[PDB]
């Protein structure tokens, strides 16, 4: 039979709805998946989202609680049903902070575990972020800035140094207050707080309001004694017990380009080179509003240092969400939206340092606006080849008839970016044309099966907003989807 939820309305998340599909088999067997916890209805940023996490040790058939494992807590996690109205329907969070836009990733040889999202202080989103990267240079060495309360709104003469001691920069001086691994504020090493944020509707009118409980106060909350730059941050936490337990919260967008308005997470997984001379390498795909749309952070190093690589020219900040698979000498492809109406394809034979232009993929009929996609390696032939597994939406208009195809992979004959071609032999339907289809995340189960987790609607849509249960999870053995329609 069916019968499928990892995620849901009533689960320990306390957030009635969820977007954004991640899902990753780790090295032992073990499954772990996340997505945004989004508890003002679907709204993306403002609003109050943290990401949620669950694992399977029995392979990815029986889920586990989730945990939030980044989280903020300026508003509360509450179960709450969003207005569908045409008015109350637009509504959103004013005053939150939030975590959006997942990112999975295991390095192999080490076994740890890398959680990203965005990172979003009060009150912004991507849309609403401003220019700039947020860090300062003291005597040449990047720090977050940080604005005080009473020096006026432009002013941000404090930075976060070692150990979480934040300086005068005017001075070059320690003060009493400090942040901890959550960036929670400190003052002579006692917690500072504030009063949590609650939210209620009085029919379209959304009231929030102080309640009396006090939670930490937090750089990133919207009237803190210091105040962080508000454009968006990329931010990451990693286990080493399969999500048992993490680290503190690493600000890893010290890179962000000065020019760019945001710099996120194409969602979904990121990857680790196997092959080749690159062989360890962790890579992440960006996008931004920039100098660039495509970018890339990589990691030689296990995740200590990442690297910032811009893939294209571009200045239109489209939506250029990407996820990367590797051929069998260790080369990377990446297939990527775009706001041009096609998937585009673009390839890299230096792990991931330069990328070649996108190429209109003709295969997948999509949108103007595009839809996020899930490419992965699977480790068995397929028909004695090499193959990848794509999902996505298959329509011109709306985000509907999802498609898993299989890509089988053979060496063309020529050099370097046109040294393998591919062949989208497969195509299997998961549903039906007319049904909603959007974001997705498939994996390689342990047993050689694929999972996938995906939105059961249309999350661009306006008539489809605030809809609960649309994150579902099915199983498939590879000879079901060798199908040619
Ligand atoms: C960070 C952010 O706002 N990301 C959003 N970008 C638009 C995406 C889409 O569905 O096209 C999602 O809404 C995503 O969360």
């Amino acid at each position: 039979a069916d019968i499928s939820n990892i995620f849901y309305a009533g689960d320990a998340t306390k957030s009635n709805y969820f977007r954004i599909p991640s899902l990753l088999a780790l090295d032992s067997g073990t499954v772990i998946a996340a997505a945004d916890a989004r508890y003002g209805g679907t709204h993306d940023a403002k609003s109050k989202i943290n990401t949620a996490f669950a694992k399977s040790t029995d392979g990815g058939k029986t889920w586990g609680q989730p945990t939030l494992p980044l989280k903020f807590d300026d508003y509360v996690a509450k179960n709450i049903d969003w207005p569908r109205d045409s008015v109350g329907k637009n509504v959103q969070i004013q005053g939150s902070a939030s975590y959006i836009d997942p990112v999975l990733l295991e390095d192999k040889e080490t076994h740890r575990v890398f959680l990203f999202a965005d990172m979003m202080p009060a009150g912004i989103g991507s849309s609403n972020a401003s220019v700039g990267s947020g860090f300062k240079e003291v005597d040449g060495k990047k720090y977050l800035k940080l604005h005080w309360k009473d020096d006026a709104a432009g002013t941000y003469d404090y930075s976060v140094r070692e150990n979480g001691t934040i300086y005068n920069d005017t001075t070059n001086s320690a003060t009493e207050y400090s942040v901890d691994g959550e960036y929670n504020l400190y003052k002579n090493g006692n917690a500072m707080l504030c009063k949590q944020y609650d939210y209620n509707f009085e029919g379209t009118k959304l009231l929030e309001t102080q309640t009396d409980t006090d939670v930490n106060m937090n750089v990133f909350y919207k009237d803190a004694d210091f105040k962080v730059f508000p454009t968006t941050y990329l931010a990451m936490k990693y286990s080493d017990d399969e999500g048992e337990t993490w680290s503190d919260l690493q600000i890893v967008s010290t890179f962000k380009p000065e020019e760019s308005k945001f710099l996120v997470l194409g969602p979904g997984v990121g990857k680790q080179i196997a092959n080749g001379e690159h062989a360890g390498r962790l890579i992440v795909p960006l996008y931004s509003k920039s100098s660039a749309e495509l970018g890339f952070m990589y990691s030689d190093d296990h995740g200590n240092n990442w690297t910032y690589v811009e893939a294209d020219q571009n200045t239109g900040g489209a939506t250029a969400e990407a996820q990367i698979v590797e051929m069998p000498d260790g080369s990377l492809k990446t297939y990527l939206r775009t706001g041009s109406g096609y998937i585009a394809q673009v390839m890299s034979t230096d792990g991931g340092e330069t990328w070649s232009e996108r190429v209109p993929l003709t295969e997948i009929a999509t949108t103007g606006y595009g839809t996020q996609l899930s490419v992965i390696n699977y480790s068995q032939p397929v028909d004695g080849k090499p193959a990848i597994l794509l999902s996505a939406p298959n329509a011109t208009n709306g985000r509907k008839n999802g498609k898993i195809w299989i890509g089988l992979i053979s060496e063309t004959g020529n050099s370097g970016k046109d040294k393998y071609s591919v062949d989208w032999k497969y195509c299997y339907s998961v549903d039906t044309p007319q049904m909603g289809y959007s974001y997705s995340c498939l994996t390689e189960l342990p047993d050689g099966e694929i999972g996938l987790l995906y939105e059961k609607y249309d999350s661009w849509s306006r008539n489809e907003l605030h809809l609960k249960n649309i994150l579902k999870y099915e199983r498939f053995n590879i000879d079901e989807l060798k199908v040619q329609p």
